[PDB]
């Protein structure tokens, strides 16, 4: 029925609707045993006084492992899950050009490869080359190349240096593991504030912001995993971003599904 | 997910649904800006003690401006709103031809040229061609026409003349403007009595009523309205009712989206 | 002694009754080890005012696998358990057609193919094929036809759309999965209300419900379970229901076993 | 289940078990409407200092209608009840061949033609054939005469002559219609005092009774019947007696069902 394809390569793995709630919806993969699916929530709300919705994706990704030829008389068994969440927030009285270059800036961060080795090899971001470490995020031809401002203890803020102080692009990436040294969690945030100027219409006007957009991610890579099932997660949520459904989801709040 | 169309012509605007709660059903359009869009608040209903509907439809419409061309660092805004509501009453004991009917006049209510003029230029109603003041309700080959009983400086009922004296069609126009003049109010309404009589069966047996439908209207036209803005919603009201999904809300009590 | 017999095609396993309480009849299948067989319990009861019975099967299934062979110095033992239960009522004053119509409806309900799909393999009910989607009940060559007309996160709600608004078939299936995502539970309910027409006796006369009959399920399914062992859970029930001792058990009251 | 099987000619009517308490025990009829249908509710006891038992049973048998062919829009519905309740007593260091000579008795007591015309046709006990109002319990060959004593308003005392004064048989008679002269009542009762003389091992030793053991009835006959629905309420407790359950119930107090 409601279908969305998530390329790995030349290998597909479509996920069926299996749930519609008002605002949530469920998809899943219908392929295999019932006990652990590739699952996919996204999520619409609006916030407060109608004036700044709120998108909200959650891959999940389970390890089945199946022993019943090994060891004789038992079942399919999920290992641990690992997900990779998403929360979008865009303000209602927006322009399209500004919600599209927040979705433009999110695909490329997470194509580049340095996102890659922070998720599955757990390397924190920014490599210098002829300076300090830079991110850079092509959005085609034109490079926002980012540079490291702060190194905290876990936190790592990185900022553009063209134009006002008063809006910039920002990533505040962090990496921890909670309790026993069993699971990881990388937090990214890009922010984008939308500047103006009102110079050529009002004399001595300073540029100011008007709104902000931001686009988190919340990684959860448990500490036991395989390389291979880090790999894959990364690879389905590099998928899943570079869709045309997921675009409309975020410019023109269409749901997803065809 | 759940898509209604609304043909105007050749162009077909689809409205895609929002929210399932156990009564209300909200639709929107998603093509344009994210601050003003088309909306459809379907609802029904069974109250008292279970015996009467209440289908309950609202078709706002917004007109969104954006000048950031002429004004530099403004962002789209909307002007005014104007709706179209229906309130549908079905008894549960009815004949199918009795709910079919009530659905096929108010079809053919919207769709003549004297409520076309009366929400886009508020031109009153009946118009006198050799003889009384009269609407003509056509269902195909059968025409039902209305003569005006009663103009009263609020009212205005018309009232079909053939048949028993003791349940007749009616319609009950109304137009004000509350507050500061600056929005009107149209107000139409179709009663239909289902009246039966069985002398040939018990002797003394005049016709009476059984039941009553009716189908009310509250249009709300704000005074200094564009033209075009009364009359798109004017052509989308005349495609709403022409669906095939509200013809099946009233006669079969299915909810709309498919 | 007294048995009942569920051919499966060509293999039939032959129940035994273990127990008999007054109401309460527990039947089950001697062959095997004593930790996990097939069980059936059967109820009847009239609850209020002696104007309402209550029939209540349920079929069990354990899942035992005997490891002795390759580990050495184990059991067998139970991993899961699939259930099937029915919750049948009927009015005491019934007529006998109205009991044998909804026996036949909820025969021809389970031995249906979307049925078969939503036990085993947990896809919802209801397939579009030229309109909207249809369930098709034969009751030999009458195929009774319900078309889906709500559908909720997780309910379904099928009605047939001849006759009358006041008493309809309906249908409301349902899936979910309770706690650690570990088991789900599909839930059908079939709904028969029985209409009558006064017209031909007394005019103005509309159509009325004089009682209701439904026939409810609920299966529970474990999550890591074995497709065939959710295929033999559907098998069973199918020709439990085909058998002659619960088409007597619904339609005349009589208990199980022979 | 368990059955008792009441044989009323070529035609047998089975009754089914529907409960099993630790002392009652119902049994039911499962063809036809589930609204009237026979009904035996058996039981046993023993009161006091553990030295009497009680057994009691009650014959109801209701008198269904159904016209939904005449009036449209009728269900079955019950007209009255006639019932024929037993109540024997048995003391628990009895003969056997006393506890014998009691059902036997009874046994013909209910098959001779006085009780028949006396539940019937409301005829009063006793003929004169050259003589006193006699009753004739034929036991086989041994014939035994029993010579009316007193006829007040209310009772009807039938003794045996033969024998000693101080133990004999009795039958009283009665009959009454409680109300307003709608519902009759008609009540047997046999008595059976066992008696014993031991004047060939003690001298001086006169016959004395040791224990008494009663048989009752109490029919119900509403006073607006059917004849067949007389006739057919003795014809099956003629028929209950001369089972070989309730012989085995009143000599070696074996419950009923089989």
């Amino acid at each position: 029925s409601k279908t969305i394809v998530l390329s790995v390569g030349e290998a597909t793995r479509t996920l069926t609707e299996i749930q519609s709630t008002a605002d949530r919806q469920i998809f899943e993969e219908k392929v295999g045993p019932l006990v652990g699916r590739l699952r996919l929530t996204a999520s619409l709300r609006q916030n407060g006084a109608k004036t700044a919705y709120r998108v909200n994706l959650k891959l999940d990704q389970a390890d089945v492992v199946d022993c019943s030829t090994s060891v004789c008389g038992e079942l399919p068994k999920v290992r641990y899950t690992q997900v990779w969440s998403h929360d979008v927030t865009i303000v209602a009285n927006s322009t399209e050009a500004s919600r599209k270059s927040l979705y433009d800036l999110t695909k490329s961060l997470v194509a580049t490869s340095q996102v890659e080795d922070l998720v599955v090899n757990l390397v924190p971001l920014g490599r210098a080359y002829g300076g300090s470490k830079t991110i850079v995020l092509s959005v085609g031809e034109a490079t926002r190349t980012l540079t490291e401002i702060q190194s905290t203890a876990d936190r790592q803020i990185f900022e553009e240096k063209v134009g006002p102080l008063v809006g910039r692009l920002r990533l505040t990436a962090s990496l921890r593991q909670n309790g026993a040294k069993t699971a990881y969690r990388v937090n990214l945030k890009l922010d984008q504030a939308d500047v103006v100027d009102c110079s050529t219409s009002v004399c001595g006007e300073l540029p100011k912001v008007r709104y902000t957009q931001v686009w988190s991610h919340d990684v959860t890579i448990v500490a036991n995993s395989t390389e291979a099932s880090r790999k894959s997660l990364y690879d389905l949520t590099k998928s899943l971003v570079a869709t045309s459904q997921v675009e409309d989801l975020v410019v023109n709040l269409v749901p997803l599904g065809r």
